[PDB]
């Protein structure tokens, strides 16, 4: 774990397909400040996160991201088009 950063930095989503298109479901709103695999396995439930582990807190060019941007899709609905969250 905490290889680059995340396990495969998926913090770049469409918001119309990993979190819409039928996917998990399951895993990804599981109440855990939303981490969807990263720099720790644990899913930021309470190990110790530091914010930080991001290393791309002003990277959010349609990056749908959860932590740094739970404000909205943003970059979506006023950015690129995503799909039906325009």
């Amino acid at each position: 774990l905490d290889p680059v950063d995340p396990n495969i930095e998926p913090w770049n989503h469409p918001g119309s397909q990993p979190k819409t298109a039928c996917n998990r479901c399951h895993c990804k709103k599981c109440c855990y400040h939303c981490q969807v695999c990263f720099i720790t396995k644990g899913l930021g439930i309470s190990y110790g996160r530091k914010k930080r582990r991001q290393r791309r807190r002003p990277s959010q060019g349609g990056q749908t991201h959860q932590d740094p941007i739970p404000k909205q899709p943003s970059s979506q609905p006023r950015g690129d088009p995503t799909g039906p969250k325009e």
